[PDB]
């Protein structure tokens, strides 16, 4: 069924989709053909092919499809198993009082991400006084557990925003009047 | 006129001011007397400076330093000429509107951002359902004009943020009822 995101994003969990926990090895044929099927740019894909140094088959390994693209293979390892969850039936809530707007997450990470701004923003109360603390206090969450280095906002009223973010590192929501953005970059 | 910005941000100011002949060629221990004259703290100075490969003669090129601290060499040949104008008197006004919140741009960069997002905004009409375009149309101009990646956000109301950006790459600004929010990051 459906698939979402960044053209890389989707070259991505076509990847993640073909490769297999037992080997964690895809071939680069098939992998082209899963993205002309899903309408991605030939000259793109092309490209991204040859950043991959195949084996004499044909085939990428998991973690040479992550080194080529700055990827994690561990934290790759994870999407692709949190990702197979929610295809499986498995899907789990978001927190209480939570909108999501938008994400490339996991829905595992989503609710990890929600979940410890809802607990941060508890032991403090909530005024803007206490946000900056709520702030800097989520983004050493993401930071620490989930590799550096995060973007993190919150906002009340209204924006708009045009942004670039590592591949499924973002998340847009709401609790309340409260608007948090995380995304992350290299470095 | 005083330095502004994080310690590498002070840093790479010093050695742009200290780069005064046709060679790019830096004399590291005039740096450390800089940087100590300015009261940046030894460790960080310190750990910066092991990343370059001096010549044994004490010097650091510009090329050198931009390599080791992940600086392009041609937008920091830029970014010496415009700071030493406004050095010397003969910067350029902010436009009409224009507050600056916070930034560590260059004056003429931060003309030509503000000036261009007044321009995308014109050309709309303003309202909401246009923003989005507006906001697409100057990270756009950005990533290609100065370098891929860049973050760009407009809000209406209150917000708290901590983030990360690439050295001299960061500006907040007000037009009217609009915060303007960019910076860019790595790749």
């Amino acid at each position: 069924v459906a698939l979402e995101g960044s053209n890389l994003e989707k070259m991505i969990q076509l990847f993640l989709q073909l490769d297999r926990n037992r080997d964690d090895i895809v071939d680069e044929n098939e992998l082209r053909q899963a993205c002309a099927e899903h309408k991605l740019p030939e000259e793109e894909v092309s490209r991204w092919l040859d950043m991959f140094d195949a084996d004499e088959n044909g085939k990428i390994t998991l973690e040479e499809f992550c080194r080529a693209l700055g990827l994690r293979t561990a934290e790759m390892r994870v999407e692709k198993m949190e990702r197979e969850e929610v295809r499986a039936g498995r899907g789990r809530p978001m927190p209480e009082d939570v909108e999501v707007i938008a994400s490339t997450m996991s829905q595992e990470k989503k609710v990890e991400v929600t979940e410890k701004f809802k607990e941060f923003l508890a032991k403090t109360g909530g005024k803007p006084e206490d946000m900056n603390l709520v702030v800097k206090q989520l983004k050493d969450y993401l930071d620490e557990r989930h590799g550096r280095v995060w973007q993190t906002l919150v906002l009340t009223g209204s924006y708009w925003m045009k942004f670039s973010h590592e591949p499924f590192m973002s998340l847009q929501f709401k609790v309340g009047p409260n608007i948090v953005l995380v995304w992350r970059t290299p470095s």
